[PDB]
């Protein structure tokens, strides 16, 4: 039941590969329909070709700043920013999907993929889903980050969609 959600990932335009994703909207059913709606697309705005713009190996990629490209972006789909659905979920290692805000009840569209345990991140940050295949991919991006999180070459989101 719970959806399930693909990247298609390119590296300076070239096709790097597929990540895709399980949403817990069995949990998270608001922040778990944010993203959804915003891979397919169908509200006439979300993730396709956006970059991951902030890679710290070890640590996470962060991406969806579909408007300013740089962190300082993105919407969600309900006209302004959401609040902290609830933390029922944790961050427990690689893979985990969690939403990048701003503070308390500041959820836009903009969220981060651990490559690492973040277990500092609980009950700030909003955990909704996690990578299903394509962990290797994410793995393969995080090699194009830095210290400062700086990328050395563009991570696009070449497209994106629901899968199943």
């Amino acid at each position: 039941v719970n959806p399930t959600v693909f990247f298609d990932i390119a590296v300076d335009g070239e096709p790097l590969g597929r990540v895709s994703f399980e949403l817990f909207a069995d949990k998270v059913p608001k922040t778990a329909e944010n993203f959804r709606a915003l891979s397919t697309g169908e509200k006439g705005f979300g993730y396709k070709g956006s970059c991951f713009h902030r890679i710290i190996p070890g640590f996470m990629c962060q991406g969806g700043d579909f408007t300013r490209h740089n962190g300082t972006g993105g919407k969600s789909i309900y006209g302004e920013k959401f609040e902290d659905e609830n933390f029922i979920l944790k961050h427990t290692g690689p893979g985990i999907l969690s939403m990048a805000n701003a503070g308390p009840n500041t959820n836009g569209s903009q969220f981060f993929i651990c490559t690492a345990k973040t277990e500092w991140l609980d009950g700030k940050h909003v955990v909704f889903g996690k990578v299903k295949e394509g962990m290797n991919i994410v793995e393969a991006m995080e090699r194009f980050g830095s210290r400062n999180g700086k990328t050395s070459k563009k991570i696009t989101i070449a497209d994106c969609g629901q899968l199943e």
